[PDB]
């Protein structure tokens, strides 16, 4: 369903090993979206549902349509929220391995936060997947200061935030195939890739 808190509600001491960290779209449901979900359980068929914590980025970031015109593409209030929010899975499992996505406005949201980060923080999350990424021409299809072989950018032909505009047409909302097949599977693969078995 639409919230998830796994993080948040989460017992320090029966840490999960992978935790998943989510950023919706403008105007989107709960603190996971459209996308979300399906992205969800995937992870829990793979891992099982005491192997992976899903969380949201909820509180402060209000996925408010206006904020894109931001020089940063979102808010600094929503900035701040998801930085705590790493900072947070950091402190409270030490040991597990990070791995975020975002869609539209929450693709911004997450470069924004990813880039802000402290260098020790940064490197523990394995794996990234963007969901038309509204700042892809800007930065070149990439997470300033994070590494390429880490992201995975979802830009299908015709969706024109992916191409340096602020207009939303129909192939802005047909990534649902994209996140119940090849964008867990990507992240699946990043996890097992350091984790192993």
């Amino acid at each position: 369903r639409t919230t998830r808190d796994d993080l948040i509600n989460g017992n320090s001491a029966s840490c999960a090993d992978v935790i998943f960290i989510y950023a919706r779209g403008s105007t989107e449901t709960g603190n996971l979206g459209t996308l979300g979900p399906s992205i969800a359980s995937n992870l829990e068929s793979a891992f099982g549902k005491d192997g992976v914590w899903i969380q949201g980025v909820g509180g402060a970031y209000r996925a408010t349509l206006g904020d894109n015109a931001l020089p940063r593409g979102t808010s600094s209030a929503a900035i701040r929220e998801m930085l705590g929010l790493f900072q947070q899975a950091n402190t409270k499992c030490p040991d597990a391995t990070l791995i975020a996505g975002g869609y539209s406005q929450g693709a911004a949201l997450a470069a924004a936060s990813i880039e802000d980060l402290d260098s020790a923080i940064r490197d523990k999350i394995a794996g990234t997947v963007l969901f038309g990424y509204t700042k892809n021409l800007q930065n070149r299809g990439r997470i300033p200061n994070y590494p390429a072989d880490r992201t995975k950018v979802f830009c299908k032909t015709g969706d024109l935030v992916c191409t340096g505009s602020l207009i939303v047409a129909a192939p802005h909302l047909a990534y649902g195939p994209d996140a119940e097949g090849p964008a867990p599977e990507f992240l699946i693969e990043k996890v097992r890739a350091v984790r192993g078995s």
